[PDB]
């Protein structure tokens, strides 16, 4: 089984003074999720002739956790330049299975465009729910970490001193099997440059750590996609086939899964992502590092979320 749920239809993004760069709505989903087996996020922007902020612009999409009212970023993209998702025939596709456990029932759903321009981003998105037998019946997830509110209200990167990417995770005792999701991407050109003149962090490609109780473990590449390949090739006149570090326009930003190791199940351990070091010569702007983090658990055995602490 299949069900398409309907969620936002051409609801717009936009700058200027009656209008907001965020749009929000409650939709209906059902209930029960204990066999689904995944949740297909599409999402069309409609561009006819030019009508809208040409720019490639970061947009994210949110779900709220209902009880603790918090928003958790479930996917994010960069608009193409000049043009929407016409090329694509059901849009950008983002696997948001992750979040089942918040997909159900009345979910309020929030999509947001750093546009500043009036006539903006107009979106239209719908879920495609497979039910089957699922490998692991039940979910949760929780975030570690969540600087992804725009590009320039990232994490800053190459300033002398950064916290706020250490934290604590304790995993249920019936987890059966837990893993990470992480959605990084960089903005700005900043000085000094890497050879080629990939000012960071839109254009330096960088290999980030992440490290399970003090012992790195898991290396994020931010390294070429190959923009130039596409879909979305009628991007011209805009600077479209560059290879960004981990990102192109007109593209939806990479999931990035690292499965944990069994024996983190039942105790608590240590996370912290570590950039790769490099300093900001403040000579040529800002460079920030938009990114979100969950620690999602799996097990056919009802389970409750994560703790993370500080």
């Amino acid at each position: 089984n299949t069900v398409n749920i309907k969620t936002f239809d051409k609801v717009k993004n936009a700058f200027g003074d009656g209008l907001s760069q965020s749009a929000e709505g409650t939709f209906t989903f059902p209930a029960d999720v204990t066999t689904v087996k995944t949740i297909k996020m599409f999402i069309k922007n409609e561009c006819p002739n030019k009508t809208c902020d040409e720019w490639d612009r970061y947009a994210n999409v949110y779900v709220k956790n209902k009880t603790t009212g918090e928003w958790y970023e479930i996917g994010r993209f960069i608009t193409p330049y000049w043009v929407g998702t016409e090329k694509l025939p059901r849009g950008l596709e983002i696997d948001v299975t992750d979040f089942k456990s918040l997909l159900s029932g009345n979910t309020e759903l929030k999509i947001y465009t750093e546009t500043w321009l009036a006539k903006g981003r107009e979106y239209s998105v719908d879920f495609d729910i497979v039910y089957g037998t699922p490998d692991y019946k039940y979910s949760a997830v929780v975030p570690v970490i969540q600087y992804n509110k725009s590009s320039i209200d990232g994490v800053p990167y190459g300033k002398a001193h950064t916290l706020g990417l250490k934290k604590n995770i304790q995993l249920p005792t019936n987890t059966e099997k837990a893993y990470l999701r992480t959605t990084i991407s960089g903005w700005g050109h900043a000085k000094p440059y890497d050879a080629g003149s990939r000012g960071c962090a839109e254009w330096c490609f960088r290999t980030h750590t992440i490290a399970i109780n003090n012992a790195n473990t898991f290396q994020h590449q931010l390294g070429a996609l190959g923009c130039s390949a596409n879909p979305i090739n009628n991007q011209s006149p805009g600077n479209w086939a560059p290879d960004r570090a981990g990102w192109c326009p007109g593209m939806a930003v990479p999931t990035r899964i690292d499965v944990l190791n069994n024996s983190l199940t039942g105790s608590t351990f240590s996370y912290e992502y570590k950039f790769q070091s490099w300093t900001n010569n403040g000579t040529n702007g800002d460079a920030f590092y938009a990114i979100s983090s969950f620690v999602i658990a799996k097990s056919n055995t009802p389970i409750s979320a994560p703790v993370v602490t500080n």
